[PDB]
């Protein structure tokens, strides 16, 4: 997260870290058994880390649970990042508590200008590299479809939206991918892609979760 702030320990209790010997992506707990993340975060052998603040220090509220299965969206296209969404099942159910909590799926898509919370452990610099150990947060509005498509002509599908600031300076970044964009209590986005981070007229692009609720519900009900 570039241009954000320290969230506060366990203030984003649906945020998870995907770990394969090291943190590599975020995700969102959507019920005690299931995490949603980005398809481009897929790999085998994921350990889901819940209840995290400092990902380099055991602070006492963590749950470490291996994934039993990963399901990439059937239409995920890594060339275009269309349908950049993936479900991960936990080998054992998470123990839900004030610090480990699920986030609701949207019943409907959200308006341009709606304020959202974006979070993750990714790079905090728009030029160069600095990774935080504690969770970082950003408040950012959904941008108009036309602003989004003007920034990224020929690249934005109906399954993507932009959020952030066309002036740059505040954005998601490498290492935030797969993590949440939450607006009015609903998981509206997944950190997906952009042109660098916090660049002018290049806001972050997010998977439009409202288009995937039927697939999420059907997939978890059969797996
Ligand atoms: N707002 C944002 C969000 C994320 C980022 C950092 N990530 C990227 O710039 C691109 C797009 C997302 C994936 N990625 C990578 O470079 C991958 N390491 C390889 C890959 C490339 C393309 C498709 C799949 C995989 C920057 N700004
Ligand atoms: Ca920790």
């Amino acid at each position: 997260i570039v241009g954000g702030y320290t969230c506060g320990a366990n203030t984003v209790p649906y945020q998870v870290s995907l770990n394969s010997g090291y943190h590599f992506c975020g995700g969102s707990l959507i019920n005690s058994q299931w995490v949603v993340s980005a398809a481009h975060c897929y790999k085998s052998g994921i350990q889901v880390r819940l209840g995290e603040d400092n990902i380099n220090v055991v602070e006492g509220n963590e749950q470490f649970i291996s994934a039993s299965k990963s399901i990439v969206h059937p239409s995920y296209n890594s060339n275009t990042l269309n349908n950049d969404i993936m479900l991960i099942k936990l080998k054992s159910a998470a123990s839900l508590n004030s610090r480990v909590a699920s986030i609701s799926l949207p019943t409907s898509c959200a308006s341009a200008g709606t304020q959202c919370l974006i979070s993750g452990w990714g790079n905090t610099k728009s030029s160069g590299t600095s990774y935080p150990d504690v969770l970082k947060c950003l408040k950012a509005p959904i941008l108009s479809d036309s602003s989004c498509k003007s920034a990224y002509p020929g690249q934005i599908t109906s399954n993507m939206f932009c959020a952030g600031y066309l002036e740059g300076g505040k954005d998601s970044c490498q290492g935030d991918s797969g993590g949440p964009v939450v607006c009015s209590g609903k998981l509206q986005g997944i950190v997906s892609w952009g042109s660098g981070c916090a660049q002018k007229n290049k806001p972050g692009v997010y998977t439009k979760v409202c288009n995937y609720v039927s697939w999420i519900k059907q997939t978890i009900a059969s797996n």
